[PDB]
């Protein structure tokens, strides 16, 4: 029937920031809820990117690997990607100009958006969380390997979600975009990028499923400090 | 299937309902597909909804607590298929806060949801039911105002409630949110406080939440991130 129009989420972003780095949600159980998405891995060991319908791990020492079916994640956002709009670019366009386009076709901030870009990127600045060790602290005071890596004139795939401003804490407020190269050898959490040329797929989503963990690490965590927003708009 | 369907469903949001969005097109019949248990309000804020044993009632500011009709529509509601893991009987008087103490002690983690139901005799109870609104649809803090507080005394009835994580304010009603109907099914409303004479409390925890965003233009243009939110919701729900 009517395709599965749901944002599935193993959660919370507030939890990931609180210091809950280990979940029991599997890559396999993620693929059950979509063919498309992003997130991280247990112990914050690099970035996850998922598309059509392949899961990759983007690690800290640069590099990237194909995700193994039974790896687990403390936070991930999946969906069956079914775009409704599309724009093609011949002239170079920035990350914001992409967001302008999407905002124009989907003005209401009260909805979710899934977006995918396939093309050649003139520049791209990324960050990538490094594998952690106990005691698991916040996602601030990382260590801080948040050094900014730079890609140049690389072909690749972009995967992203737009999350309502009022949903911060639950997910990443605003645009959250991940990147992997056509080689599948590099990428990460995008801070900014600019497109030389490419194809932008996107669509709005109205349904959100949140899967709250049952492990003690999640159960004992305080997910309501009034710090949050500047802390997450810092990852 | 093989795995329990224990999910908190809502047609949303509380911030949307607060902002002034008073009409959705989710029907009562739609809600029942997502639970036999729950609460909320009706379109044009026409009273309170309470659901238990898949029976749906409309609690009115009017006071004419009537049985809801399957085609009736709601701008906000919370449902679940009630599957309690705990049962507790009270032989001596206990307050709303003492009942909350029981639940908070058995389910200490605030990061999960709780569904709660009480059958029995209520010594006292205070309710406030929202009255049917006309345009311009306003923020719930604007109260215009047929929202008096009523006191029920020595009434048998059914209580239906949810406990929502403190960090999900705006999405739902943070903390304890409870509705009440008399054994008469002719009275009740949104609870502000209550005192249980004696009765049976059953409750359980839920790890899954399903949010269903409407597509109507009123929802699309509503401000769901006001500086007002937290205190405003708590002011409207006490
Ligand atoms: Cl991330
Ligand atoms: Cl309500
Ligand atoms: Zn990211
Ligand atoms: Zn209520």
């Amino acid at each position: 029937q009517h395709p599965d129009s749901v944002i599935y989420q193993t959660s919370l972003m507030s939890a990931l920031l609180s210091g809950v780095y280990e979940g029991e949600t599997t890559i396999a159980d993620l693929l059950a809820h979509g063919d498309f998405g992003l997130g991280t891995f247990n112990e914050l060991d690099g970035e996850m990117i998922a598309f059509s319908s392949q899961v990759y791990q983007l690690r800290a020492d640069g590099s990237a690997r194909a995700a193994k079916p039974e790896q687990k994640t403390p936070f991930a956002v999946m969906t069956w990607f079914q775009p409704q709009y599309r724009k093609t670019f011949d002239t170079p366009v920035s990350r914001q100009q992409i967001h302008d386009v999407i905002d124009q076709q989907i003005p209401s901030d009260n909805l979710f958006c899934a977006l995918r870009i396939d093309g050649n990127f003139r520049h791209a600045h990324t960050r990538t969380v490094p594998r952690q060790t106990p005691p698991y602290r916040a996602m601030t005071d990382v260590l801080d390997d948040q050094p900014v890596f730079r890609f140049n004139q690389r072909e690749g795939v972009l995967v992203g979600f737009r999350t309502p401003q009022h949903m911060q804490g639950i997910n990443v407020a605003g645009y959250h975009e991940h990147f992997i190269t056509d080689d599948r050898q590099g990428g990460g959490h995008l801070l900014d990028y600019q497109l030389e040329s490419g194809v932008l797929t996107f669509g709005e989503i109205h349904k959100l499923m949140i899967d709250l963990p049952a492990d003690s690490a999640f159960l004992q965590a305080n997910l309501h400090p009034s710090n949050l927003d500047a802390a997450i708009r810092s990852v």
